């Protein structure tokens, strides 16, 4: 006998998950039941529903997508706060919510985990705001439509969606889903348009003295990472990142050049860029962060602005074709133009070394986590100076960074890398997180326990909001300390192989991370104490540009 | 110079659009002017805004897509009951408003045609509840991305969507759009899904003594006419239409046997259809008027329910594919099933005759309209007694029928049947109309008039809301009677070429016909003068049932 | 047996309603139907839903509220236009709408009126956007508090409000309203708030020079009229008004000093109000219409802000009490301050005059419209250059002019004209509406003939939309003419008593208004010719500032 739920959860594994993030309440225990019926994907738990939505985040940057199902509204409306995240960041999550009996509706019940009226519509309407789709589900006839709608949206556009499902009709017998090539498919590519597009770009570059790349935070979700390093070899040139596409180009590479981020940027890729006869722009995200306080952003005649969906150059616009069918095509054709690379050096990173007994410091903290990084590594960089000092990392070939620079919602970094790790169980899970940040979402490393996750997580305690400090200090920027170590011990309880370790030196450190490197069985919690005045150069200059922007008058 | 509002032209012309429907306002006009300079199409004009947005609904019936153009809010909000209507009728619609001065934005300043507030999202936000798109544009460097998505996604999803465009940057320069094949770009299909669907399809009809097709009214916006009578016949079977899909299928075919609406259907034919083996039914649009009461609603184990998106049979759900696809690819591998077809006859409909001089009869109406008809005839029935006798006409095969039977807004008729005359001038329009509907939307026959088109509307006077009368009455359903004939002098004002006619008896409406044939350069409006008691049984039998299932309280 | 319907028809009763204005459609029938039974009230009918929103809106005017009763989507979104109208122009309209059946809810059922999906909460969503209140009734239980709601809040609020009902719960068994004192209760007065502003303005007024009192449009709204003129005659000082507020002061007055609207104000006036050392500024709307692109617009240290809810003084913000609580208590206390009055003369008004013989004159035409005003005319004046010859004209004392600046939906016109005769038909009702706009509306035209009222319209045909083609010419400012005397002739069909004349001479106008005069039983249109070239100095300089700010690049 099957059931709404059933067909729910079959489609999830027609997606590619495995797990699916779950916190229980009553108007989705029936659902729930349901989705475990299915042996081909696990059902895990969260603390609460906002590290819920966060860890389904995470295992959508490396699984593709992720499911996390919730209860109505005291769930749900936090769990939105992921969702946007998910938006912001281009991933495909779907959210999950129970719902109440669709025998209360239009009675004029009132229900609980509402607000307290005689309708309750108003949590899809909330989380219309926030997605790419978003249905309701109330009769289980609807419910394949409905179902199919959400995740084939949710693929196609790369952005979360919201499902309701009513409490009752989770169990309702429903037909079953049919086979799938695949549930992602693209609107059919436009070859009159891809032709001219590439056609303009081609003779553009031709015409070039030195062209260059600056690879965007898009590019990922663009599915565009192999293209994209196929045309950096045909074409020779200079490839540049911007601060959200670390990661996104193996630094390995002749052509790789460094970051640009304004006045930020490695030495000489600022006029690198900016003066580029021919700006290949590659799926980027401008906003105020990215382009300092709108002080670096390039645009313009000299610009082909390749986006996901979109190309424009030389004051046309190409539409109806996707970026990784524009790459490949435009990679066949295009000249070698070496020009850039060969005029600029390849990028390096002065760090300042210290002796074994000096007291712990930032540059000291990189330089280890540096040398852990392997070609099996993923890396998590909370919003705050662990940004920068990501930046400041040459990372191996196949290492790959996680970001979340438009959200930057702080705490994200802790349940983003439970579900990232959850997702790709295969490779080493390293975080770097400041002391607010993991004030707000702690919990959730008892979960890593829990399921036995070998993270390292860097804490970096510095004593506050160091990124607000050195910017704009006011007494709000100052937190109660807590012994960072000394919790692993509380979410253990005698069971799990979680580790606390103070690091105070260097030499405290690299112990530390031996130690880490040796705990198998669940997760190590390094406390990093670095002085409060000890933030990178990078944060300050970038900081006081961002932040005078941010105040102007006019 | 290129602006954003050349942009925006371009691209409706690569649409197929020749026209576009506007109403100035000081929000449009320097929006108008860029449009004006596209030679490629024209812009027409409407006396409301509410006529605008129908004349674009009847223009995207016969060309495809459709375009209007108002003033923000006061323009807006009434335009916005036509994008409801054209997404009830599955239409790509684009509404583009005026909007306010980019500069206001954010001041507090409160401008005219606003409800006079600090903020104006209001409309945006209404919009969105209509549309399956909605843009706002405020900058020219992101017009040209807004445009083309509300654009693509409106034809993709056959439904209307909505743009916003600041006075100020219509003016704006703008990059240029590139080359397309088609603005059109479905999702590329899933060949698993289709092959499964298809042979589960295969097998269920080959074990059937007699399928019987059934087809609905989104047959049309799915593309899916000429593979539906390709794949009638290789089935032999019969070939039955609901209401809405009156001319979706030629009733010259060999295997057409009429009409399926509950108790209201022809003769036979609801036993045909309700006792068949295997009911393909295809692109259904099932509700309470078309299912009369909830009473005559085929589904379960017995019924291939295809619909644009997806196919149900067999307990089973297919998606990921075009109807039109499924239908073509069906058509290659059916068996020959012809019972259906042999078991019962040609749908005929019994009309009683009356005399030259006798006093003009509903059933006489219909006899005349049917005798008019060509294979290059438009018919566009408004909502009333007008439906029913559309119902019952033999239509020759290439004859168009329009109907609004989901919407349903009376008046739609008269603006309707303008932009639907404006998309296809070389057919031969027909109206019948209601005299209680015509009051709504009667401006709209003097545009006929200025642009010379030959519309022939059968206004049927029967001094009131008859379907009302009929099914329930009360002093609500006796309007002010006008002179109809008369109105069209009104509107010629010694200018135009319009002519009104009354007939009284069926001699007086042969010659009225006649003299309605001959006027080349104008619309003909014949005031039908008939019983208010003479109406269709059809529409009381089929009234009786709705209404009292409208009215039920359990 | 009492019923929901009848529960809203008796707290419809008790705001003082006498009249409410409905189209029928089957989801609103039977609340029809028990609307019907109350004796208290009569149930007038519309040719379509805006122009019945529009009729609600003008009957608001007279009468201080006002109902429409619509069918769901295809009548409410159109009425929402003028509830979006009434909220601009502070009127509690009540826009009751029926709605589908309460069985139908959560179901999947698609239903007719909607667009097509198996939800529909979309309307109470559009609707929320334009009103001050906004429930949809779906049981009989919680209908008593929820229309209690929408009346207190739209009559304290002065903001239309929105309803729905259930279509098979107009029907359901309900409790009885208790009795009232009144359905308008504004908040308790905060007295220490009142005694502060009116000591801070009488202080500031005390120490003045020369204060001059400005007058806004919300004034009336305020219920503030015998408030300003008891003011004004403590004050002693000039008396001026905003465009929009013509007729809420009485000309008749010795400190009345006529328009101030810019650089378009009466000689001497802007210098009177910009110069003034403490201007009392009393229920302004300021937005780019009024401030003529935001070059007239006082404030800053010398201007009192006295509005509805809240007085701005010397620096300080005073909230808390009522407008009228406010100009009460300050006219106690305010000191004579006659400067302005005795430095300032009585506005005249230059009228160039004509032959008998000569082509009718837009001056002219304002010369025997001024004679025709009595103190019981009320003269409602449409957007166009009837809003600057309404400036142009000397009412006397009980006078009454009704302006839509705030909106400014051409057309309002003459379904506003209707619904403010129906509710006060012991007045002499006047319009003036230009050409273009009579085409959006003129069936409601049928209506007055219906009814039998009185109303004069003067139809200004000038060939256009001439205050556009003064502006900023193009196409689309060109509209097909009518014979618009002709039109009266239609609406009789041999029933009414309208009548339908020319005025092609100043001769021709005199014995059309005596004919109009005599015609008690039923409306007279005079269709006036004048040239398009003929519209007044005030358009012209007014458009051609407001033009080019709203054309505004930076
Ligand atoms: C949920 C949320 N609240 C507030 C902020 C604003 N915010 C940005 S950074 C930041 C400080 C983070 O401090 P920390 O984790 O200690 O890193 P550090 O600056 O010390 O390196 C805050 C509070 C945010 N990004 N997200
Ligand atoms: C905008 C709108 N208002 C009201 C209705 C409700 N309604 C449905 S049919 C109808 C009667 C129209 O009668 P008429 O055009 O005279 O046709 P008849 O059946 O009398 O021939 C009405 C008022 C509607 N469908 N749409
Ligand atoms: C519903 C609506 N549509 C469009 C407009 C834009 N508009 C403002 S004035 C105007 C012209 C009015 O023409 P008419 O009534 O003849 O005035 P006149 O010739 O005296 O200038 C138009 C179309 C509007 N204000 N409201
Ligand atoms: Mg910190
Ligand atoms: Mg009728
Ligand atoms: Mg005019």
């Amino acid at each position: 006998t099957y059931t709404v739920g059933m067909y729910l959860a079959e489609r999830l594994v027609q997606i590619g998950l495995k797990h699916h993030f779950a916190v229980a309440g009553d108007y989705n225990l029936v659902l729930l039941d349901q989705l475990l019926l299915n042996k081909d994907m696990k059902q895990i738990y969260c603390c609460n529903e906002l590290n819920c939505g966060f860890s389904a985040e995470g295992y959508a940057r490396s699984n593709g997508a992720a499911a996390a199902v919730v209860t109505f509204s005291v769930g749900a409306i936090s769990a939105m706060n992921a969702l946007g995240g998910a938006y912001a960041e281009n991933l495909p999550v779907i959210l999950i919510s129970g719902a109440p009996n669709s025998n209360d509706q239009g009675t004029g019940h009132i229900l609980h985990h509402t607000i307290g009226k005689t309708d309750y519509s108003y949590q899809l309407e909330m989380a219309r705001q926030v997605t790419c789709a978003a249905e309701s589900i109330t009769d289980a006839h609807s419910a394949p439509a409905k179902i199919d709608h959400v995740i084939r949206t949710a693929l196609r556009e790369r952005k979360p969606a919201y499902l309701d499902i009513a409490c009752n009709i989770a169990s309702e017998p429903c037909v079953r889903p049919g086979p799938v090539s695949s549930l992602l498919s693209e609107p059919e590519i436009d070859h009159t348009s891809l032709k001219a597009a590439v056609d303009a770009t081609v003779a553009l570059l031709e015409k070039s003295a030195s062209p260059v790349m600056l690879l965007g935070s898009k590019l990922r979700a663009a599915n565009a990472l192999a293209a994209t390093e196929t045309l950096a070899d045909k074409l020779q040139c200079a490839v540049t990142i911007m601060a959200a596409a670390k990661g996104f180009f193996p630094e390995d590479h002749a052509g790789f050049r460094g970051l640009y981020w304004g006045e930020v940027s490695n030495p000489g890729v600022q006029e690198l860029v900016e003066t580029s006869d021919a700006l290949l722009c590659i799926a980027p995200v401008f906003n105020d962060y990215s382009t300092v306080g709108w002080s670096a952003w390039p645009k313009g005649p000299n610009v082909i602005l390749a986006e996901p969906d979109r190309v424009t150059v030389d004051g046309r616009a190409y539409d109806g074709f996707t970026l990784r069918a524009f790459l490949q095509a435009l990679a066949e054709k295009a000249p070698a133009r070496p020009a850039s690379a060969q005029k600029s050096s390849v990028p390096t990173c002065s760090l300042t070394a210290t002796s074994d007994e000096a007291g712990l410091t930032n540059d000291e903290i990189v330089r280890h986590i540096n040398a852990l990084l392997t070609s099996n590594t993923t890396l998590v960089a909370e919003t705050g100076d662990s940004w920068f000092n990501a930046m400041r990392m040459t990372l191996p070939r196949g290492a790959r960074v996680e970001l979340e620079m438009q959200w930057g919602h702080i705490g994200w970094s802790v349940p983003s890398a439970f579900g990232n790790a959850m997702g790709s169980q295969d490779r080493q899970h390293v975080v770097m997180v400041g002391d607010g940040s993991f004030q707000l979402t702690a919990q959730e490393v008892a979960q890593m326990v829990r399921y036995e996750l070998p993270v390292i997580i860097f804490l970096i305690n510095n004593r506050g909001y160091v990124i607000e400090i050195a910017i704009h200090d006011g007494p709000y920027n100052y937190i109660k300390n807590w012994d960072y170590a000394g919790l692993m011990e509380v979410f253990n309880a005698g069971e799990g192989h979680g580790l606390g370790l103070k690091a105070t030196t260097p030499k405290e450190l690299t112990e530390a991370i031996a130690r880490a490197k040796a705990n198998t069985r669940g997760p190590t919690l390094i406390e990093c104490q670095i002085d409060r005045t000890d933030c990178t150069d990078m944060l300050v200059q970038w900081g006081r540009k961002v932040a005078s922007t941010n105040a102007r008058k006019t």
